């Protein structure tokens, strides 16, 4: 690990504080601008889906990226959320009532066991089964979210290798000539997340962000500081 | 099916001729601006790395998307085949050395077994076992691409699942947050081709283009074609 101090001037000329963490896989050597809250463990808030994803594929309570979820008809504020979903969409927006479901299906002794044999964050499922990772005590930091996403890549949780397929496959964000990126956002009204990895030719670099969101003004800043240190480093054109 | 002549203004506006096929998935409707050339065959060239590299999967040819399959020390024409390639590169470079290694392991037998199987174009291997794809006899029509790939969309081809994913996987070319498109480019001095899929949010369009490419100038047309007639019809913004 190597603390790299001028990446703070990439958060600090947009008026914003947090930490962005990378990890170069084939040299096996990780970067950040901040040493300590790259340890520092926050609620996980949506970035929970991928862990909850891929119990809920093993354990059958979903089958496949495409299996729809009927909306239950309670209209919420979010209007992305009001309709039918499938894994795929509910990955890109965030819909907290179908991975409330999907923990409620799994219930509170498969979740515990699952998140230890992943070594996820701090392992605490306290206390409602449904909004745990929202409001509950799990916890987990930036390097603990790179140490849980090289398992995932490398086909290594302890889950079929089909789940982990299935998931990262939901997880793609964005793609070109030049890079694939498979990532997962969250905001929870004070911090904000952005975890994933970049997929080259001959490399791959994992990532794991977060910083202070007071108001939601600001959540494009998540991925657009990131792509500001990946260009810099030359990881990106 | 629907003729819609209009959109031969994306060809001639570019001196070029060819054949356009879009597929709505949600409808079962597809659309083409020359019904006749939609159903003419040709070479695959390229294109058939889709059906090569699922056969190569589920006879284990291939373990996954990131074995590596070393260069045989023979250089040749193109920079970017001179080197070790995965199943992810050799399909972004169209990097015939490796799947002729795939079609050599097969063997004739196996592989003509696996194309009647999979109902893919004439079925004809004749009859280069490593070169057939190339300049032999196999041919297949853009709605015979449509065909296949829709099979392969759905997990419905004869061969495993995991290799249907890990392919559709390899066969990824661009995302952002409005649409995914997973395709496979063909080349063979005389046509060139672009084949795949739109993933939207509630549907996929499935296509298939060919056109005359006297020389390698406009190879680019293909996919510059294709996305004007997908934002012609509102497809992607
Ligand atoms: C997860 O972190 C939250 C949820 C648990 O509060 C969801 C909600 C949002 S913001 C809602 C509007 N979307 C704007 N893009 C996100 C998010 O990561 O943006 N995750
Ligand atoms: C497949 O159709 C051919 C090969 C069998 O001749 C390959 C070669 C090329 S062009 C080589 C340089 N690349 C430029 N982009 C392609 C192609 O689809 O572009 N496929
Ligand atoms: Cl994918
Ligand atoms: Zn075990
Ligand atoms: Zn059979």
């Amino acid at each position: 690990w190597q603390e790299n101090k001028s990446w703070n001037a990439h958060f600090t000329e947009h008026k914003s504080q947090g930490v962005v963490v990378l990890w170069n896989e084939n040299k096996q050597q990780g970067f950040t601008n901040n040493l300590k809250r790259a340890n520092q463990a926050f609620l996980p808030a949506s970035t929970f889906a991928i862990p909850n994803s891929l119990i809920a594929l093993d354990l059958g309570v979903v089958k496949d990226e495409h299996q729809v979820f009927k909306w239950d008809g309670q209209t919420r504020d979010i209007a992305t959320w009001n309709r039918d979903h499938n894994l795929i969409t509910a990955m890109k927006y965030s819909v907290v009532p179908v991975y409330q479901e999907f923990a409620r299906q799994i219930g509170e002794a498969r979740m515990s066991k699952m998140l230890h044999a992943f070594d996820y964050g701090n392992e605490d499922i306290s206390g409602n089964v449904d909004s745990f990772w929202l409001d509950g005590g799990i916890r987990i930091s930036a390097t603990e979210q790179i140490s849980f996403l090289r398992k995932l890549y490398h086909n290594k949780l302890h889950v079929s290798e089909r789940s982990q397929r299935i998931v990262k496959q939901a997880m793609l964000t964005e793609a070109n000539g030049d890079y694939i990126i498979r990532a997962k956002t969250g905001y929870d009204t004070k911090i904000g997340w952005w975890v994933g990895w970049v997929e080259l030719d001959d490399n791959v670099w994992f990532f794991a962000m977060n910083m202070d969101m007071p108001t939601s003004d600001g959540l494009g800043l998540r991925q657009a500081i990131t792509k500001e240190v990946l260009k810099q480093e030359k990881i990106i054109p």
